[PDB]
């Protein structure tokens, strides 16, 4: 089954700064993220398709991660992956989806969706601690991009 939620978010960054370093993720995410230790491309070009393995450490021990590239649309300041492999994939999950979308907000900055698409298998329902924790992560990436952008407002 397919289960979706939806959280709204602030930002004081406007939403272009905002959606130019989520495509940046990639770079920002390793040094912002102090578990989060490197992301290589598998195959693809970083568009919609691209599969990336992200390593890790949690507990001092080495793991890895895939994720999926779903879609970039620049008209509606969205960008949009999904894990695919690894830690947060529960043998009755079969991907997990997040996407983040922005808005103009008021004071020039934005207003955020973050949509968490829980995939499980068969009739499955997702797990409830498994979701709260889909969702910190979610919005941790969020801030992490976020807190990069306040941080060096000459690179966007
Ligand atoms: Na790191």
């Amino acid at each position: 089954g397919v289960f979706t939620f939806e959280d709204e978010i602030t930002s004081t960054v406007p939403p272009a700064k905002l959606y130019n370093a989520m495509k940046d993720a990639d770079s920002i995410t390793p040094k912002i993220i102090d578990d989060v230790k490197s992301v290589e491309i598998v195959e693809g070009n970083g568009g919609p398709g691209t599969i990336k393995k992200l390593t890790i450490v949690e507990d001092g021990e080495t793991k890895f991660i895939l994720h999926k590239v779903e879609s970039i649309d620049e008209a509606n300041y969205a960008y949009n992956y999904s894990v695919v492999g690894g830690v947060a994939l529960p043998p009755t999950a079969e991907k997990i989806t997040f996407e983040t979308k922005l808005v103009e907000g008021p004071n020039g900055g934005s207003i955020g969706k973050l949509t968490l698409k829980y995939h499980t298998k068969g009739d499955a329902k997702p797990d409830e601690e498994e979701l709260k924790k889909g969702k910190a992560k979610g919005e941790g990436l969020f801030r992490a991009i976020e807190g990069y952008v306040l941080a060096n407002p000459t690179q966007y």
